């Protein structure tokens, strides 16, 4: 269920009162509140990881976990758009 991955993610990483997190928080509200999907699950993990690299975060192995079964949420064989391979999956090129 995406709600309850996007949840506990939020959660997750609010426990960890870090202001460099803020922004992924505040990302992470929006989407909550949407999803109240492929499309926006998608962009959402982009945001995750460009943002990850571009403010040098390091998200847990936990974390990273459930942001992976977000993205398989969003690519579930014939719910939404077709996707070309499990999210960061070289394959697809």
């Amino acid at each position: 269920n995406a709600k309850q991955i996007v949840h506990e993610l939020y959660n997750d990483i609010s426990i960890s009162k870090d202001p460099k997190y803020s922004d992924i928080l505040e990302v992470l509200q929006k989407v909550y509140l949407k999803l109240e999907p492929s499309p926006l699950i998608n962009r959402l993990v982009n945001y995750l990881y460009f943002t990850a690299y571009t403010n040098k975060i390091r998200f847990t192995e936990y974390q990273e976990e459930l942001i992976r079964n977000l993205s398989e949420i969003g690519r579930t064989a014939g719910i939404n758009g077709l996707y070309r391979a499990d999210y960061g999956d070289k394959s697809q090129f």
